[PDB]
Formats: structure tokens, sequence, C-alpha cells
């Protein structure tokens, strides 16, 4: 936390919001995607991400599926930024 935290969430988003699979599944999973490679150059990257897409990333959605924008979300929990 500290650093990407807004950021994962518009990963995570960007994956559902725009994933047309509707799952979850693929979402985390494609976060982690855009995530360990995107922040692999991190000291703490892959770590949080592995760290988002089991937490924040049901929430999250719990967002975008309720109805909240992939921008409102995050912060609703606190997560944005």
């Amino acid at each position: 936390r500290s650093a990407l935290s807004c950021q994962m969430c518009e990963l995570v988003v960007k994956k559902y919001e725009g994933s047309a699979d509707k799952d979850a599944n693929v979402i985390k999973k494609d976060f982690d995607a855009e995530c360990k490679k995107l922040f692999h150059t991190i000291p703490f990257g892959t770590r949080e991400c592995d760290h988002y897409v089991n937490s924040k990333v049901d929430p999250i959605i719990h967002e975008l599926e309720g109805g909240t924008a992939p921008k409102d979300v995050c912060t609703k929990l606190n997560e944005c930024p």
C-alpha cells in the first residue's frame, strides 16, 4: 500500500469493466498480468499484486457490479487514491 493502490484498482477494473468475460477469475488474474510485468521492477509490485487480486478485487468488483464507475470504486473502498 502507498505507491499504486489506486492504480491497481484501475487494473482489476480495467480488466473487469473491459473483460467481456464478466469473471473475477479471468480478471483478478488478468490484473496480476499487467501488475507483475508492469510492477515487475518493483520492490513490492508482484507482492502487492497477489495481495490485491484477493482482497481489493472482491470489493472493487463489488463497485463495478453495483453500478459504480471504475474511478469511484477504489475511492469508495478508501482505496483511491
